[PDB]
């Protein structure tokens, strides 16, 4: 086989000339020369079968990315998977190679307002399509927003995505979650299972604020410190906001805090475009029924240079040893 850093990367002879890019809980990621398309690609080695939550993420992502086709959503070009079942300890998922992501971008580069308007356009354009397929990303953050050299943007990682279930969204107070903390909407910590499209809109709003200043807007250090941060900017909720929270533990927690006033966006963001902040206001709305939707955000005057509904496509149709077999069965179309 081929090798990277004391690690097998057995991607056949179709992919040669590996360069390590990175690593994490998922596994390891290289660039590799594709000898049939004659372009370097990203390949990531997912070794998920040690625990069932990772096998869920690998099946969810594979199923979604093979069904989705959209310019602002990363796809799957190949899956390299050992030709028999027992020989399958890893899945190698092959995708277009991108230069950077927005996480690394924000840590080193000031963005101009025209780059912020454009990245926001492309995130919502892709989200419009995700939501039109009745799916929720449920983990939008800068590191899941990939970029090539000309600033075209693609959303990645669909392993935490779910089908929307607005009718079964309600739950108790401080009930645990799995979207990333700085981008978790307040209702998650209070009374939401995160099964409505509005959860994504909150995270896009957080990413927008972060592009305006290069700093995370709500930089919590733990689960309940996150809501302190959100209320520190948004203020105490209104009586109407409170009364939509029927759950008494979450209602009485909020009643229990001292009054906090709304920090005006233009003092928090003095160099920001005013249309940008009006949109940010509407994406970081405390009440998720009041929160702006994706088709509405796209039609926001901030994005009027790009807004074209007819060029903003929707989906053709909306949505353990057996996970290990279903991952096997789903990835056979590449042999
Ligand atoms: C976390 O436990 C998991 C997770 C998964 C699965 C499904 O949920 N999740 C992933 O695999 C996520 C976390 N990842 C990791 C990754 C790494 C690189 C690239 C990539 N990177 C680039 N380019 C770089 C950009 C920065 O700057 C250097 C170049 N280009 C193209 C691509 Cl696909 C994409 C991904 C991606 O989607 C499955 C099982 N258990």
């Amino acid at each position: 086989p081929e090798m990277v850093r004391g690690q097998v990367f057995d991607v056949g002879p179709r992919y040669t000339n590996l360069s390590y890019i990175g690593e994490g809980a998922y596994g390891m990621v290289c660039s590799a020369y594709d000898n049939v398309n004659k372009v370097r690609v990203a390949i990531k080695k997912i070794s998920p079968f040690e625990h069932q939550t990772y096998c869920q993420r690998t099946l969810r992502e594979i199923k979604i990315l093979l069904r989705f086709r959209h310019e602002n959503i990363i796809g799957i070009n190949d899956i390299i998977r050992a030709p028999t079942i027992e020989q399958m300890k890893d899945v190698y998922i092959v995708q277009d190679l991108m230069e950077t992501d927005l996480y690394k971008l924000l840590k080193t580069q000031h963005l101009s307002n025209d780059h912020i308007c454009y990245f926001l356009y492309q995130i919502l354009r892709g989200l419009k399509y995700i939501h039109s397929a009745n799916v929720l990303h449920r983990d939008l953050k800068p590191s899941n927003l990939l970029l090539n050299t000309t600033c075209d943007l693609k959303i990645c990682d669909f392993g935490l995505a779910r089908v929307a279930d607005p009718d079964h969204d309600h739950t108790g107070f401080l009930t645990e979650y799995v979207a990333t903390r700085w981008y978790r909407a307040p209702e998650i910590m209070l009374n939401s299972k995160g099964y409505t499209k509005s959860i994504d809109i909150w995270s896009v709003g957080c990413i927008l604020a972060e592009m305006l200043s290069n700093r995370p807007i709500f930089p919590g250090k733990h689960y309940l410190d996150q809501l302190n941060h959100i209320l520190g900017i948004l203020g105490s909720p209104s009586q109407e906001d409170l009364n939509c929270i029927i759950n008494l533990k979450a209602r009485n927690y909020l009643l229990s805090l001292p009054h906090k006033n709304k920090v005006p966006w233009n003092r928090l963001f003095p160099n920001a475009d005013s249309k940008a902040l009006d949109l940010l206001d509407k994406m970081l709305t405390f009440n998720p029924h009041k929160r702006i939707e994706v088709e509405q955000a796209l039609a926001h005057p901030y994005l009027e240079q790009y807004y074209d509904p007819s060029d903003e496509p929707i989906a053709e149709a909306p949505f353990k040893e057996k996970l290990k077999e279903l991952i096997f069965e789903e990835t056979a179309r590449f042999q």
